[PDB]
């Protein structure tokens, strides 16, 4: 179908003989220079390629605000998800319009010249409402306070190159390119799957129906650039999916993975996500239950209903230009032995079963075994070696301050004590010094599976340094995972109820 | 590099906008139509798509004869295969000079317009002895004076499309598209690897050692189109390389499939071979032991030195303007478990072992244990599969001419006798009638994995209808498989030699 708006944006073809001419421009002493943040590079990279056509840069006030009030840019034109360039208040103060900035990656690689037009003070909590409903939870919301800029810098771009990555060369696929890959093999017809989670054997039913259905081929588009936080990372993901596209008939699904940057919008993502898929030449989009939804708040309330997305979508079926293959859950039927849409067939008549993504990292972390029928094997050894079980996982017991103990002899005796158990896990005591550069290390180690001893709390102002995953803190306070007798407790008693602790919670076993 | 001649004569690129023109001209009741041989589909192929640049056709007699005493088209330019058009003296007296022929395929699908440069009769004695060095038994000599016409017809090509093919679409990648894969890739040094057969660990080895000496990519180019009678059929070997490319790092390899018709003309096809991996983008190209090489004839003497293939590409060194990457036996080391370059170790020092092809097609025939070593499991499990140990292997008992007993008792007899054995094997009485309707039909059932009981012979005059293939002689003669000892030979005698006979050959194992 024809990219949205008519035109594939391709900015890099577009520009290419102004190329050297950008570059020289964009290294040049003068102009003034803005590091993309890690999201912006994801939609700097859509934008470039044509993947976000109409779009040709980032959205001025106008065209930003007729998106958070109309779900349409200022000429009418079908967009849901506004993307703007967020920066700080010191570096909006240096532009004004007409200026070009020059848009860098880690500070080193020219990616792109922007003509601004405007610079703007967005009102937060009207694009966290009338966008992402308003949830304080929500992903995007939360994102929107807490990193993005306050100001935004509408302008149009000029490439100098797409954004640079050096894992996945071949399968990054722009536009243009999956347009002649489809070309190459006369496929006419190809309907798209989004995704963020490795695929199931439930997924893999679910997109052979739908190429059946719509009689045509399989494209799996899977998100490589940003998701939901707490996503399995992408690069166990890519290869769950190299692995799982292998259970298709042979030349019947095609692997591109898309560098999204998800904003977990659901239905108006939804929206999006057709229209991105449209630009790369999908004649067919899926569109499944709580289709890039974040699931539930802390309260146990839904972010949307498992299908508004299908209803908007629905509602802009004529527009879209693309047709959506709409999915209601699919779920296991055991006495069948089969995957199978809920829509027909309940009834009581037969007996179904699903594995919530919940309960699947419940045994992905306590060693449990996942079965046959729910994911192929090849896929949880997959899973199981990037998020490994409890006994293989790294932890921390920080020596709570109320400690009264030698912190020094409470810590050998600690370290002496995990020692003999033996299984292959790194120990060590570590002092952090409330040094940033040795509290930003904790999670490396603990992501590195080793266990570690540290004698002392870090100050309540670096907390926040430290990722809080497996640090378990040991004090009399009742705010303490392991809590104490009393303050000076004789260590042997300590010990034990560390040791314990930790194996209760599968972290050891004997 | 440059593609052979400096310009990729990409002619389905060249002829696009006369496309309509050519496909009408190709389907006009007027013009004369030649159905292309299945050699010729391969050729027409490799000529329309650059393949054989700077080809644009096949070879006049000028070309032809150049080549085949100069290893060199008239122009000088270095070209060691003769490619032509052979026809039959009923179409060649049909055709003169300027004269414009359709080339069909299936006589359906119009692939080309030739437009005739002359009509010639080739001494086919020279063109075995000077190309294919004479031995009759050699596969292109064979071809050459059973297969071929005897009438030559050069003359220039106008694609009107490559070859149709309904297997492996993505795959099949032409010079064009394969230089733009390594583009995208940001591929400069790509080292090439040709190849027929499926790959083991040796070849994993070779190829990976030729990337880290070439510091280049590796690409796995293997021939489809048409290789040495008997050998693997190219989807089974499709099947093993997209597993064994598994076993390369991450990003290292690529996989593109080569429609060539090999001629296994050894060192002058190794040549021919670094030519048209050139035009396909390659920057470097892999020439190992007996390199297109078919072996020793039934005397047990070489085709070709094991190395005169590497000597007359290093010959041609600097005008192949591609560099190659020359290996020498490579080898199993079992006290180190590694392999290696013949060339580099030996000295009686270090024991070596070595697996040749016939050895692996024994184990396979006879559900041998493959060595770990010497290939992956995954790959021979596909070998297995296409190739059935004996136990599931198809064959026939002919009841020969000289049987005195009733043919229709002795075919119920061993008909009733296999059926108790069981083992998922399928027989029949196959009564063919001289009909080769039916004849054509044997190998099919014993490629089936069908047991054949054939009560009578068939006439000398369609034994060629036939395939020998675990086809066995009941007879009295000594030219009987299974010879009997009178014709008149009481049944229960003749079953139990029949039914030994075939549990002797593994059929029947109980
Ligand atoms: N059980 C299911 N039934 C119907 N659709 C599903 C099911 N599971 C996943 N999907 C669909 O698969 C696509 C991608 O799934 P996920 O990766 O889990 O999440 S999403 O954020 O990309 O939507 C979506 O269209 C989603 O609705
Ligand atoms: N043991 C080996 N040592 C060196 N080169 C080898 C070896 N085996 C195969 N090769 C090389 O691998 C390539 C393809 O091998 P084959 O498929 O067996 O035959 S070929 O007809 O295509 O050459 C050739 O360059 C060949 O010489
Ligand atoms: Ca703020
Ligand atoms: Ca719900
Ligand atoms: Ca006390
Ligand atoms: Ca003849
Ligand atoms: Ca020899
Ligand atoms: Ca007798
Ligand atoms: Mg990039
Ligand atoms: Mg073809
Ligand atoms: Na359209
Ligand atoms: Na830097
Ligand atoms: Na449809
Ligand atoms: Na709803
Ligand atoms: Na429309
Ligand atoms: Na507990
Ligand atoms: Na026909
Ligand atoms: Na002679
Ligand atoms: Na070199
Ligand atoms: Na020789
Ligand atoms: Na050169
Ligand atoms: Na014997």
């Amino acid at each position: 179908p024809a990219p949205h708006g008519g035109i594939l944006q391709d900015l890099i073809a577009r520009d290419a003989l102004k190329k050297n001419e950008l570059l020289s421009e964009a290294q040049s002493s003068d102009i003034l220079v803005w590091n993309l943040t890690p999201r912006q590079l994801c939609d700097i990279e859509l934008i470039l390629n044509g993947g976000f056509s109409p779009l040709t840069g980032f959205l001025n006030e106008n065209d930003y605000s007729s998106v958070v009030t109309d779900s349409r840019l200022a000429d009418g034109t079908l967009w849901t998800i506004p993307i703007t360039l967020d920066v700080d208040e010191a570096f909006a103060n240096q532009i004004k319009p007409d200026t070009r900035i020059a848009l860098f990656q880690d500070d080193e690689i020219p990616i792109a010249i922007l003509t601004v037009q405007d610079v703007y003070k967005p009102n937060k909590t009207i694009e966290a409402e009338r966008v992402f409903r308003g949830d304080p939870e929500h992903p995007a919301i939360s994102y929107l306070f807490n990193v993005a800029g306050d100001y935004y810098v509408g302008g149009s771009l000029e490439a100098i190159q797409l954004p640079q990555h050096y894992d996945y060369p071949g399968l990054r696929k722009t536009p243009a390119q999956l347009r002649l890959e489809f070309q190459s093999r006369q496929w006419d017809r190809v309907v798209a799957f989004q995704t963020r989670n490795p695929m199931h054997r439930a997924h893999r039913e679910l997109t052979v129906r739908a190429a059946r259905e719509a009689n045509a081929k399989v494209l799996i588009h899977p998100v490589v650039g940003l998701t939901k936080p707490g996503d399995i990372d992408h690069h166990t993901r890519v290869r769950v999916y190299q692995e799982i596209i292998k259970r298709y008939p042979n030349g019947i699904a095609f692997l591109s993975l898309l560098p999204l940057a998800m904003r977990m919008s659901g239905d108006r993502e939804a929206v999006w996500h057709a229209i991105i898929r449209k630009n790369y030449g999908a004649s067919h989009f899926i569109v499944g239950r709580d289709h890039a939804g974040p699931g539930k708040n802390s309260k146990g309330v839904d972010f949307y209903g498992p299908y508004d997305a299908q209803e908007l979508v629905e509602s802009y079926k004529h527009e879209l230009d693309i047709e959506v293959v709409p999915f209601r859950m699919v779920t296991y039927l055991p006495d069948e032995d089969r995957y199978a849409p809920i829509d027909q067939i309940d009834t009581t008549k037969t007996r179904t079963l699903n594995i919530s993504g919940t309960e699947l990292r419940r045994r992905l972390r306590v060693g449990g075994e996942i079965p046959e029928w729910f994911s192929y094997p090849e896929v949880v050894k997959i899973l199981r070696e990037s998020n490994p079980p409890r006994p293989k996982q790294g932890f921390s017991i920080v020596l709570g301050n109320s400690l009264t103990v030698s912190r020094e002899q409470l810590s050998i005796a600690l370290l002496s004590t995990f020692l003999q158990f033996g299984g292959g896990r790194y120990y060590k005591i570590f002092e952090h010094n409330n040094k940033t550069e040795l509290l930003s290390l904790i999670q490396d180690f603990i992501g590195s599976g080793s266990g570690l001893i540290i004698p002392d709390q870090w100050e309540d102002d670096k907390d926040s340094v430290v990722g809080k995953q497996n640090v378990y803190l040991l004090d009399t306070s009742s705010s303490a995972d392991i809590q104490l007798e009393s303050a000076d407790e004789p260590i042997s008693h300590i010990v034990q109820k560390v040791v314990l602790f930790l194996e209760d919670n599968g972290f050891f076993v004997f």
